[PDB]
Order: C-alpha cells, then structure tokens, then sequence
C-alpha cells in the first residue's frame, strides 16, 4: 500500500522521462552522496565556513605544485605524500643534493612543504626548465623519486639520459621570462541556444611529415583550414602528457602537464588565443577515468603506498580489466582536490572552454563495461557543477560514455549526472554495417531514419558518422569502405569517375548530411575525414616497426584543386555554414514526413527548414512532391550535387519552390523538386 518514492531531488529527472520511476530512490542515493560531497568540499575553509567551488578549486592549483613569486623571487612547493616520512626537493638547481633542500613541514593533511629563497643575486633559485624531483624517505629507510604531481611540464629524456636511466621522463620547472599574454576574448557562446560542430584533432599528427608534428604548426596551419570549414568548437585530444605516444593521449603520465612533444606551454596557449581570435572555441581531453602504471613519471606508488591516489591491488577496484592503468580513488578527500583543480586549471590557466571527459563508461561501473560506481559518479557530478561554474551559460561538458545511461546528460538539479553532450558513439557502426552487409538496393530507411533519431529525451547528442577510433589501424574509415585505396589517378577531375568512385563521394556527402541534420543536437568530425582522406591513421609502435607513416594528415591533397579530396571538403565547409546560418542542431528533434522503402528517398523538417535524401541507388526523381507545413516560397541552400561538391550539376539551385495548398504525407501542403539518384538538398523558407 506503500506509495512509490520520489523524493525530491531526482523528481526533475522523473518527470523527463517517467521510464525512470522504479529506479528514483536509487538515482536519489546517487545524487545526494554527490551532494554531500559538494557540502564538504564548499566548507574546507580554514574558519569551516562557506566557500565557492569555484574557489576550492583555484586555491588549489595556485597553492599545490611549485610557485615561483614574481615580486620576492622566491619560490614554493608543496605536495601530498602521507606515506612518506621525509621529502626532499632535488635537481640541477642544487646538483640534485639529498639533503641540502628538505622540506622540514609535514602537515596535518600530509603535505609537505618548502620555500626556497632568491639566490644571493636575486635570481630564482631554481631555473627556468631546469630538471627538477622531489624524493621521498619512506617509514622503512628506502628512498624513491618521483616528478611532483602537479608539474606543468615534463620532458622525453635525452639519448643519453635514457641509455643511462631509460625513457622514464624527467620534471622541469616551467618560469619563462614573459609568459604568454593571453589577447583575445572567448567567441560569444550561449551553450542552450547555439550550435556547436566540432573538429576534432590530434597536434601531433596534424601535418604531411611523418613527424611529431607542433603546437605552433597547428596554429599557423592547420587553424585557418578549420576556420575555412566553419567549425564552431575543436576538441584537442592528447595533450595531457603522455609518455607513450602510440596511446592516442589515453596512458595520462603528468596530469597538470601540457605535452611537450608538441612544444611549450606557451605555444599551447598562443594556439588557444588564436583559435578565440577566429571565433572558434577549444575544448579539452580530460582522461580523468585512470592513470597510467607508471611509477616516478607517473602516480603509481607515488608516496610508496598503493592507497594514496588509487584503490589498491588487494581491493580487486584498482587496475583496468584491459588497459593495464590505475584506478582512482574518487572518495579521497585529496583525490577530489586534484581531478577537480585540474578542471579549473585547464579552464583558467589555457582558457580552454570546456571538455570531453573521456572512459566514461569505464568510470559508472564497477565492472567498467567489461552495478554503477556511486564514487566515480559522484566525482563526475562535481566535476560538471565545477565547469558550469567556472564558464556559467557558456562552459561545454561532453561524456563518452558508450552504455548510455540514463541521466547522464540531464541538469544536476534534475538528478542527472550534468554532463551537456553524449557521443553517439553508436552511430559509426550503422553506416558500416550497410557498407559492408547490405547491397544498395536493400537499403532500409525506416531503419536508418530509427537509428538516427533514437536518442534518450533531454538527453543532448554530439552525432558523428565516425570518430578517431574507427579511423584507427583496426578498422577502415568511411572513404576506405566507399573508395578502397583510391589514389591520385582514379581522384583526378580530368576524368569521369568509375562507379565506384562516383558513388562514393556521393554517399560521403550524404552520409555526412544526413547524420549532421537527423542524428544529433551536436556534431563532430575526425580531422582528415571532411575532405575524405585516404588510408588510415596509426602511431608509431612495435607493431609497426615505430613507423610515423600513418601518423600524419595528407591535408595537401584539398589544396589541389585538381583532385576531388577538395570537393569533399567544399561540401564540409558548405555544410558547416549552412548550419550557422539555417540553425538545426541545437533544436527539437526532426518532423519526419517521409521514409519511402521503394523509392529510398527520406524526407523531414528540422526547425523550419526542409531536408530531402535521394538515397536510390539508380533511380532519379522529377517533379517528387514532399510535404511542407509552412506555406510559401522555398529556395535551396545545401545541394549535394553542385559542381563545386563534386556533384553533376544536375539540379537548378535558382529555382524557386512554390508551396501548393494540397494535403500531402500529412501535411498542409507540398512543393515538387528534381532529385538524381544520390543526392539531397535543403531548402529554407524565404522571408
Ligand atoms: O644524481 C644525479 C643523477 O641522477 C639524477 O636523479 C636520479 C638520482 O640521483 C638517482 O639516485 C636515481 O636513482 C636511480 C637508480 O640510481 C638507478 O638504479 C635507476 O635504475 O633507478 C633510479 C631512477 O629513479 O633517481 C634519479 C632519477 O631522476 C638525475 O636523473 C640525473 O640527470 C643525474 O645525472
């Protein structure tokens, strides 16, 4: 007789999707330990009284890890090691002496602390890029090193240094003489109401040379392109530092440290300034969900103990079941300072304007997707309250997350986990699976039309036809599936494609459109894929011999204008401005009038404006009547088929398409358009 409980605080929640009833009270319980948590984090004030988040955080990053005082040139590190008995601080400042720069304070938190004064002529006393440890004395006598846990900067090892001591990376303390004045202001950005089409890139592989290539490169070259293709926002992945390249930035070494295979932490920064000044937002990797294994250039065993910032060993939550890495302790009280801290730091030191927080799935379960892990969730719940307080409107939150759970992309104070975004990450296998199991005429569009528009309500998708992990060594891209290894000569425009080649950069065309206006309230693209680059991507490994080959962007080949990678990469850049211009991502779900299984021809309306996909493999279409709600005059403003695309040329863009007041596919009226086999067009209503 007992009523069903919904308390409160996930009653939001229930009320967005009544599907979640049964599982209120457990959401409740989810929701309040994050709650609690916050409390505490918001009274870890000297006197107990209220702070900001806000707060917490910057107070951390400016009081963890060293600080060098500009005005008393003094400097000042602290670091937690409740393990540790004794601290030291050693380098090539003081010829790595073990006992000349203790740090004497060890405090009721278990950290340790030193001041260095200036040098005698008032220099610092540490230089700038100067290496630089600090060594523990454990409980038992023994010693360890290790590169301090926050440092901003951490470097490969010389050819000598790693014949003597292996690849384990070395610590520098970053003070440059004039660091980088930040000069443009963040792009105007309301995160409910705008669009956001992403471009996802990777610095190291963002040239032609089979090198590591650089942040300032990236800036100079690779940020007018994207500008070009009119992308609202670029996700940087790898740039936590990572020791082993080939990890895609996956194995994070140095939390607080920007990569410096790519170059300073200044040439990062002017790359973000640059990105502003072009109105494009940069977003950031966050791989928050575990650390690499290894020990003194990463976190494993950092105090000399295997509880400080993971579970342990012996409590079976501490190691991935797949990916050889350490799990975080998420309820330590010091471990929620750090994850959170790095938030803040990327968003105020690099002006970052939000996050893709990575392994999500392996985060929520307690089996990491091979029970949800109240600890991680609640970790991931302040970390959104801490984002969307730092950027309030504006800041960006991105899970991926491949299981899908429910709440996830809801508001905290619904009883969600905050997050903005989901990946689709679903979406990418649909298109393969036609390519490679279904013939063309079997293609079915109710089940296209499904897939696409089967997303949870409020639940915010950024949705993609394919994303850096299938342009990876194990599976073929879009353009490999729909052109083989098409080389210059099947690409030139000096003469009429194959069929195959014909058909492919078709579909790749279509493919794109319709996942970017039926598939998502967002968009992302894998840097490469909107001009159709060809082969694949891969780092160098043992695999592959430490071969650089892969590890490289062809984007020569859209600056050619007699090849066709170029007209893929018009119709990107087309596609992209469309949509700034005629909003359709970050609106309602599409009106679907139409998903003809004979003619193979789908046709909506998202926000006013009209899509129609030709999908048919042979047949065209003359005088094809489409249902339209709003009468009057329609012009197209997206055209597949244009010349410029890559297409034929085939349909008239001038016309203009006069509403007729006669039901049709239940709807007040209809226009009647041309539409070749494999093409599609949007039209927008004139004023
Ligand atoms: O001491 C100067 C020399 O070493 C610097 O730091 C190292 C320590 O001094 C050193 O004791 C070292 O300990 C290593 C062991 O000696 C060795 O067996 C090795 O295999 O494991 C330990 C590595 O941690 O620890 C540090 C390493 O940074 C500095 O690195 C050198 O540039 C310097 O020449």
């Amino acid at each position: 007789m007992s009523l069903t409980k919904i308390p409160e605080n996930v009653q939001g929640a229930v009320s967005i999707d009544p599907w979640l009833e049964p599982f209120a009270d457990v959401l409740s319980e989810r929701r309040y330990l994050a709650d609690k948590w916050l409390y505490d984090i918001k009274h870890a004030t000297p006197d107990g009284s209220e702070q900001s988040l806000v707060d917490f955080a910057r107070n951390a990053y400016k009081t963890y890890g060293l600080h060098a005082n500009q005005q008393t040139k003094e400097i000042v590190y602290r670091e937690w090691a409740p393990n540790a008995q004794r601290a030291f601080l050693v380098g090539e400042f003081n010829n790595w002496n073990e006992e000349s720069h203790e740090m004497k304070h060890k405090d009721e938190f278990g950290v340790f602390s030193i001041t260095l004064a200036p040098l005698e002529n008032g220099d610092f006393a540490i230089p700038h890029d100067s290496k630089i440890k600090v060594m523990f004395v454990l409980p038992d006598g023994s010693k360890v090193y290790r590169i301090p846990a926050w440092i901003t900067r951490a470097t490969q090892p010389s050819k000598e240094t790693a014949q003597k001591y292996g690849p384990t990376y070395e610590g520098r303390f970053w003070n440059p003489p004039n660091s980088y004045q930040f000069k443009h202001q963040r792009p105007k950005f309301n995160l409910a109401n705008d669009s956001i089409k992403i471009y996802e890139a990777h610095i190291g592989i963002s040239s032609p040379e089979p090198k590591v290539a650089s942040y300032k490169e990236f800036t100079q070259n690779v940020l007018p392109r994207i500008k070009h293709l009119g992308y609202d926002a670029i996700q940087l992945m790898a740039i936590m530092e990572h020791a082993y390249y080939a990890s895609f930035g996956y194995q994070v070494t140095n939390f607080f440290a920007i990569s410096s295979r790519y170059g300073t932490p200044e040439d990062l920064k002017e790359l973000i300034d640059t990105a502003h000044s072009m109105g494009i937002l940069v977003l950031l990797d966050v791989i928050h969900s575990h650390a690499s294994k290894n020990s003194e250039d990463g976190l494993n065993m950092f105090d000399g103990s295997d509880h400080q910032y993971f579970h342990s060993l012996t409590s079976g939550r501490g190691e991935h079941p797949l990916w050889d890495s350490r799990l975080f302790n998420y309820g330590s009280f010091e471990v929620q300072r750090f994850l959170l801290a790095n938030l803040a730091y990327y968003i105020d030191v690099y002006q970052f304007d939000g996050f893709r927080f990575d392994g999500v799935t392996s985060m929520l379960y307690l089996h990491h997707g091979v029970g949800v892990d109240h600890e991680a969730l609640a970790y991931l719940m302040l970390a959104n309250d801490l984002v969307h307080d730092l950027l309030p409107e504006s800041a960006v939150t991105i899970a991926e997350d491949v299981s899908g759970y429910p709440t996830l992309c809801l508001p905290r104070t619904a009883g969600g986990g905050g997050f903005d975004y989901r990946l689709a990450m679903a979406l990418p296998d649909m298109w393969i699976k036609l390519l490679k199991t279904k013939q063309d005429d079997d293609w079915d569009m109710g089940h296209i039309v499904h897939t696409l528009t089967n997303r949870r309500h409020g639940e915010k998708v950024v949705a993609y036809c394919e994303s850096h992990d299938q342009a990876l060594v194990g599976d073929k891209t879009l353009a490999f599936w729909l052109m083989d290894a098409a080389m210059y000569t099947d690409m030139t425009v000096l003469k009429e494609p194959t069929l195959v080649i014909d058909r492919g950069i078709a579909l790749h065309k279509m493919i794109r459109l319709i996942t970017h206006s039926l598939g998502g309230e967002a968009y992302l693209n894998f840097e490469g894929n909107e001009f159709g680059h060809p082969e694949w991507l891969d780092f160098p490994r043992v695999g592959n011999n430490d071969s650089y080959h892969y590890a490289r962007r062809q984007f020569n080949l859209v600056d050619d204008d007699l090849l066709r990678y170029r007209h893929l990469n018009e119709f990107d850049a087309a596609m992209q401005n469309c949509e700034s211009k005629h909003q359709w991502l970050n609106t309602p779900q599409a009106y679907v009038s139409l998903k003809h299984e004979v003619d193979k021809v789908i046709a909506f309306e998202r926000n006013g404006h009209l899509f129609v996909f030709n999908f048919h493999p042979t047949q065209s279409f003359t005088d094809y009547r489409i249902g339209v709600d709003v009468a009057g005059t329609y012009k197209i403003v997206l055209n597949t088929d244009r010349a410029e695309f890559g297409g034929h040329n085939r349909i008239d863009e001038a016309q203009e398409f006069f509403t007729t007041d006669l039901e049709w596919n239940n709807r007040r009226n209809f226009i009647q358009v041309y539409i070749p086999s494999r093409t599609a067009i949007v039209l927008t209503r004139q004023m």
